């Protein structure tokens, strides 16, 4: 499936995809680039959008 990232970050925000054969291969990805990127926030997840939140 194809899951989203919302970047809500104080200082760096964007939309990123990614196709993932489950949500927690999809978020693990997802969470790397939060890593990577500097930003740490608090993650919540929307399943009818498949679209994960990451606010700093
Ligand atoms: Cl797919
Ligand atoms: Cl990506
Ligand atoms: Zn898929
Ligand atoms: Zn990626």
């Amino acid at each position: 499936m194809t899951y989203k990232l919302i970047l809500n970050g104080k200082t760096r925000k964007g939309v990123l995809t990614v196709e993932a054969v489950d949500a927690a291969t999809a978020e693990k990805h997802f969470k790397q680039h939060a890593n990577d990127l500097g930003v740490d926030g608090e993650w919540t997840y929307d399943d009818a959008t498949k679209t994960f939140t990451v606010t700093e």
